[PDB]
C-alpha cells in the first residue's frame, strides 16, 4: 500500500495511446487497472505483452463511451461478452469488466485461477494482492485459491493450466504439493468435457515450456493423457529420447507429441479430439514413421542427401519444415544446421 | 602385330618434346619404346603420366648422346643406374636400358613382375606382348610371370605389389588364385628384409586404392603385417569400422592405418620400421587415442565447437588437417563438411 511499483518495463506500458485510454476512463469515472499475468510478468521483469486490462465499468457502458469518443472497438462473436477491445492510436486494448456476474468489488480475484494471476495493478504502480500472491511468486509457489475443488470448480482445464505455470516458474522439478497433485488425479476425468481446442492451446504451451519431459510424465502418471488426446501410455522411452533430442532447438509441439505416438492413426485420434490444424496434423503423421525410422541419415558419402532428395521429390508443401523438425526429433544436430543453410 | 594401338590419350604423349626425344634416339639408332604400367594404363584409357620409357641403348652411351645434343639430365645420384633422365622442352623423360644386366633382347619382360607390366609399346602403336598380358588385363588377371617363385626371386616386395594392383584392377574382392596366395604366405617373412621406405611407398598406395579393407585383411590373414611395420595381429574390428567411415572421403594413409593400431608407441613402432615422415607420424599418435576417443563431438548446442576450440589453441601445426582426418576416422561426415567451411 505504501510501496508502489516502478520499473522501466512497466513504465513503457504507458504508450502513446494507453494514456488516451486512461484519460477517457478517468473523466468518465471508471477505475481501470491491469491484471492477471501482465501483473506477475511485470513483477518478474518481462514486459506484459497482450496485457489484460480490467475495468469496473460494465461492457454495456463502455461502448456508449467509446462510441461517444469515436473509438473503434474490434472483433465480434462476443458469446461470453465481458471483455472489450478498443484501438486507440493503433494499439488495441482488451478491456474486461470484473465478474461473479458483472460485479464490482475487486474481489474478482476470487474468480481468478491461481494466486499469481489474482493480482491487480493501478497505473500508479499500486499493487493489489488479496491472496499473498506476490509472496507465492518470488517464492516460486503456484497454488490455486480454493484448494483444488476449484479445479473441479468448472474449468477443469485448470489442470493443464497448473501444469503450464509450473513450467513458467519452478526451477527444480518434482516440488509438488501432494494436495493439488491429488486433486488432479481424482478429477481429470473431467477434462474429458472441456472444449478441446481449448486444451490444445494449453497443451501447446506446456510443450514449448520448461520441464516438458516432467510435466508430460505427470500428465500420464496422474492419468490425464486419455482425456487430453494423448494416446496409449506406458513406455515413455521414445518420448524421453526425442525429448532430449529436440531440447534446445525450438521444436514444434507436434514434433514432440509425435514421440509418444506409436503409429499413424494414433495421430488422427489426436486431430479428432483437439481439432488441430492442418500442418499440425500433417507434421504428425509425417514424422510418425512414414519417415521417423526409414528416412535415416546416410552413413556414407555426403549425408543429408537422403533428406534433400526427399524435399526435392516431395510433391507436398513445407517439405523442408517437415524435414527440419524430423531432424530435430531424429536428433541429427549437425545435419540440422547443414539443412538450415541449404536451398536448391 | 597387325593391330596397332591407336587412341587420343596415347596420341597426346607425343608432346612438343617427346618428338625431340624420338628424333634423337632414332638419329642415334637405338630402338626406344614405352613400357610398364604406362603401357597398361594406355590400354585401359588412363593417360600414363610419369611414363617409364625403355631403351636398347646403354646408360653409358646415352650421356655421350644427350651431352652431344646439349640436353640436360637430372635427378642423378645413381638414379638406380640404367635409368637416366633428360629434360627436352621442360618435360623430363625417364629413359631406361633393358636388363638381366644391360641386355638387349626385349625379353627384359622376364625380369618384369606381373604380366600386366611386362608389355612394351612402339611409337608405332605396336605392342609386343610376350606373356598374354593384354589378355590378363581386360580379363582383370594380375599374375606373376612364372609362379611366385619370382616373389621369392629377390624383390620380396612383389608381395605388396601384387596386393596394390589386385586393388587397381579386379572389381570384386575374393577372386584370388590360391597358388599365388600360398606363395605369399610361405614367403613374406622375406619382406622383413626389403628396404622399408620402399614398402611405405607401396603400403600407402594400397591404402589409398581400392578394396583396402580387403587387401589389409589379406595383409594379416597371410601374416605379412609383422614384416611390414604393422602391429602384431590386432583385431581389425576398429579397422573395419574406421574403414567404412573414411571410405569416400580422402583419408590419409596414416588416418587409416591408425585404426589398426591403438596405442601410441606401436605407432612409432611403425615410424621406426618404415621411416615415415613427421606429420605422418604426428597424425598417427594424434589420432591414435591422443584424441581418437576423448575428443568427441558435443551432443548439444552447436557441435564442432569442441573441435574448433582444439584448433584455436592447439599450439601445434596443421591442427585443422589433423582434426579433419580425425573427423574422417571418427565418422562425423556432417561435422566434416562444416569443419571444411570454417576458418578463424
Amino acid at each position: 500500500d505504501k510501496m508502489k511499483l516502478q520499473s522501466p518495463e512497466f513504465q513503457s506500458l504507458f504508450t502513446e495511446g494507453l494514456k488516451s485510454l486512461t484519460e477517457l476512463f478517468v473523466k468518465e469515472n471508471h477505475e481501470l487497472r491491469i491484471a492477471g499475468g501482465a501483473v506477475r510478468d511485470l513483477l518478474n521483469g518481462v514486459k506484459p505483452q497482450d496485457i489484460d486490462f480490467a475495468t469496473t465499468a460494465t461492457p454495456t457502458q463502455m461502448k456508449e463511451m467509446f462510441q461517444s469518443a469515436g473509438i473503434r472497438m474490434i472483433n465480434n462473436r462476443g458469446e461470453k461478452h465481458g471483455t472489450i477491445t478498443a484501438r486507440l492510436h493503433e494499439e488495441n486494448f482488451e478491456i474486461t469488466t470484473l465478474r461473479i456476474f458483472t460485479t464490482d468489488w475487486q474481489k474478482d480475484a476470487e474468480r481468478r485461477d491461481l494466486t499469481i494471476n489474482s493480482m491487480f495493478l493501478g497505473f500508479d504502480g499500486t499493487l493489489f494482492d488479496y491472496f499473498n500472491g506476490y509472496e507465492d511468486l518470488k517464492n516460486k509457489k503456484v497454488r490455486f485459491v480454493g484448494h483444488a475443488k476449484q479445479r473441479i470448480q468448472e474449468d477443469y482445464l485448470r489442470i493443464l493450466r497448473y501444469f503450464r505455470f509450473y513450467g513458467r516458474i519452478v526451477d527444480k522439478p518434482g516440488d509438488h504439493d501432494p494436495e493439488t497433485l491429488e486433486a488432479i488425479a481424482e478429477n481429470a476425468k473431467g477434462l474429458a468435457g472441456i472444449s478441446g481446442e481449448r486444451i490444445w492451446v494449453e497443451l501447446k504451451k506446456i510443450l514449448v515450456g520448461n520441464h516438458v519431459n516432467h510435466l508430460i510424465h505427470l500428465i500420464y502418471d496422474l492419468d490425464v493423457a486419455p482425456y487430453i488426446g494423448l494416446p496409449a501410455n506406458a513406455s515413455l522411452e521414445e518420448f524421453d529420447k526425442v525429448s532430449k533430442n529436440v531440447d534446445g532447438f525450438s521444436p514444434k509441439p507436434v514434433t514432440l507429441l509425435a514421440s509418444l505416438f506409436k503409429v499413424q492413426d494414433d495421430v488422427t485420434k489426436l486431430d479428432l479430439r483437439l481439432k488441430i490444424a492442418k500442418e499440425e496434423k500433417n507434421l504428425g503423421l509425417f514424422i510418425v514413421k512414414n519417415r521417423k525410422d526409414l528416412i535415416k541419415a546416410t552413413d556414407s558419402s555426403d549425408p543429408l542427401k537422403p533428406y534433400q532428395d526427399f524435399i526435392i521429390d516431395s510433391r507436398e508443401p513445407d517439405a523442408t519444415t517437415r524435414v527440419c523438425e524430423l531432424l530435430k526429433y531424429q536428433g541429427e544436430h549437425c545435419l540440422l544446421k547443414e539443412m538450415q543453410q541449404w536451398s536448391i
